[PDB]
């Protein structure tokens, strides 16, 4: 299959070109430049990338709005939690086709969850065709896990691998839900799996633990998905550098439970890699990576205008993603996995057409025109061709009438 006619971004760091792509057995076959035969003209729009969401919990969707107006203690003991004991199998299955629907309208096509009925969760990514790091959420008591550790294990023994989309991590919530022994346990068991662990690092200022702890049991080598660092130490972004350890930046997360802002760019300068997660629905509240991006940039520019540049924005939300996550995505050339987006450049916010990539950072709503994930189409001019929606749509409004 050829797609093209079009303006194309190749990556983060390069100009858009006239040209089309070959994809072949859900990879890139080859890159033309010019005019050229294709099997779908998207003359009028832009093909790029598609995007990475390193953090989120999927089932959410069905929980957002639920929870407004709390500080974050009040948000998760008194509100989410209750509501989670009540959220089921089905439900998680469903909440993710949902999640994946409002992330595919963006142009994301894998993502990074951390929940419970995590089975139930890939089942969804399976049927809908996203790629997925998918970990269960970990917590103990004096290491009585309830199970926990062992319901990530049976995930990762069914799941690991799944035709090349889906790969399974541990998720140990925080280092404070998890005491110091549960956690060596389980940066222990992903060490030996060579799996990847994704956690909630200093998201609130209360968090004033010594990342030493944490630095000589498993986190200098696995590779590790923190999420937030808002009040990560910034004495330690000199080590942080080297080791695999990718933070998730969840700006909107932040904001809304008045965390507040990490200090990206700085560790950025120190070399540090760093990615863009949405976090729940219940705390964002939208699924979109471009929103997202755009608020990190204007966050980081209130300090410095000059920080957070566009290539280095969309560098974070398709390369270094993909990166997180262990896909050859992010870049179209060929032997990359074919998972791109379509851009409708036949827009207000897309003039003057010699700024397009500045438009994808600073004015576009991220509503794009369809996203392709292992050469399918998984949303395509308000199409979601690899399911049933009024059917999910139905299943959604029973489960609304249930859950509350
Ligand atoms: N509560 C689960 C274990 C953790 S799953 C991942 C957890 O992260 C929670 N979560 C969602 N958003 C945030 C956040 O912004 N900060 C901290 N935790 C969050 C989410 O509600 C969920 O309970 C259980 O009992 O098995
Ligand atoms: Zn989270």
């Amino acid at each position: 299959m050829i797609i093209g006619n079009c303006l194309i971004l190749k990556d983060f760091s390069s100009e858009p070109f006239w040209g089309a792509v070959e994809i072949e057995n859900g990879t890139i076959k080859r890159v033309l430049q010019g005019e050229v035969k294709v099997d779908l003209d998207l003359s009028g729009k832009l093909v790029m990338p598609a995007l990475f969401n390193t953090h989120t919990h999927a089932p959410m969707t069905l929980l957002r709005g639920v929870a407004e107006d709390l500080s974050f203690e009040e948000w998760l003991f008194s509100k989410v939690l209750p509501i989670e004991d009540r959220l089921t199998e089905k439900m998680a299955y469903y909440g993710t086709i949902l999640a994946q629907m409002e992330m595919a309208r963006h142009g994301i096509a894998g993502f990074v969850d951390m929940y419970f009925h995590e089975e139930w969760i890939a089942k969804a990514v399976r049927d809908f065709g996203m790629r997925a790091l998918l970990t269960r959420g970990l917590v103990d008591s004096n290491g009585d896990d309830g199970g926990r550790l062992e319901e990530n294990l049976k995930l990762y023994n069914e799941w690991n691998g799944f035709e090349g989309r889906i790969f399974v991590g541990f998720g140990p919530h925080s280092p404070y839900l998890c005491s110091e022994e549960y956690l060596k346990r389980v940066f222990d068991t992903a060490k030996s799996l060579n799996a990847p662990v994704t956690i909630h690092l200093y998201e609130t200022s209360k968090e004033e633990y010594d990342l030493e702890d944490i630095l000589n049991i498993g986190l200098k080598e696995v590779k590790t998905i923190a999420a937030h660092c808002v009040h990560l130490p910034e004495r330690y972004f000199g080590v942080l550098k080297d080791i695999p350890f990718f933070v998730s930046h969840n700006p909107a997360s932040n904001l809304k439970l008045g965390n507040g802002i990490a200090p990206v760019q700085r560790m950025i300068e120190h070399g540090m890699k760093v990615t863009l997660g949405t976090d729940g629905a219940a705390s964002n509240n939208s699924l979109n990576l471009f929103f997202e991006m755009r608020l990190a940039s204007l966050l980081q520019k209130a300090q410095n205008p000059r920080n957070l540049d566009v290539n280095t924005c969309l560098k974070m939300v398709t390369y270094d993603g993909a990166q997180a996550m262990g896909f050859k995505s992010g870049k179209i050339e060929e032997g990359w996995n074919a998972d791109l987006v379509v851009i409708d450049l036949d827009l207000p916010e897309m003039f003057p057409v010699q700024n397009i990539k500045n438009h994808l950072v600073h004015a576009f709503s991220g509503e794009v025109f369809a996203t392709m994930v292992a050469g399918k189409w998984i949303y395509f001019d308000g199409e979601y061709p690899t399911i049933d929606s009024e059917e999910v749509k139905r299943e959604l409004a029973r489960i609304e009438k249930e859950l509350y």
